[PDB]
């Protein structure tokens, strides 16, 4: 079992990106902050529960119910925009 297979969604729009283990939170947001650009939220639903991942603890338990899945093999992880970016010049006082 090699080459992680993740299954983005941005606006209906679909990516698919291997990765290859040990994969590391820090190191995957990374990637994909630069691909999708920043700031951006990382979103991940199961199917009945939705767990927003902040920390490596959260990724380690997306995998453990997907192993205990018959159907591991690719994520469902879905990315959004926060809305409104932060990055002002000037302005009269």
């Amino acid at each position: 079992q090699s080459d992680v297979r993740i299954k983005f969604e941005h606006n209906g729009e679909r990516r698919i990106i291997a990765f290859s283990r040990p994969v590391k939170y820090e190191d995957v947001e990374h990637k994909v902050t630069t691909v999708f650009g920043q700031p951006l939220d990382l979103h991940y639903m199961n199917n009945e529960l939705s767990i927003l991942l902040k920390n490596q603890d959260d990724l380690d338990k997306a995998i453990d119910i997907l192993d205990r899945s018959s159907s591991m093999k690719s994520l469902r992880i879905l990315l959004l925009s926060q809305d409104r970016n932060l990055e002002h010049h000037h302005h009269h006082h």
